[PDB]
């Protein structure tokens, strides 16, 4: 599998998830190889604020899809 996520860093992560993968997995999938902590990190799909508790399909997200990463807590 293979999808894209544009992070607030300016680089794109290519993560192997599926539309059946839940939002919560995907944020942890980003924390997997990038290290962006899911707790305060949120995904924006084409203007839609993603949230843990539902699948990609709930937001009609598919394979090869491109996500956006916004982090509530970037610096402290």
């Amino acid at each position: 599998m293979k999808i894209f996520v544009k992070t607030l860093t300016g680089k794109t992560i290519t993560l192997e998830v599926e539309p059946s993968d839940t939002i919560e997995n995907v944020k942890a999938k980003i924390q997997d190889e990038e290290g962006i902590p899911p707790d305060q990190q949120r995904l924006i799909f084409a203007g839609k604020k993603l949230e843990d508790g539902r699948t990609l399909s709930d937001y009609s997200i598919q394979k090869e899809s491109t996500l956006h990463l916004v982090l509530r807590l970037r610096g402290g």
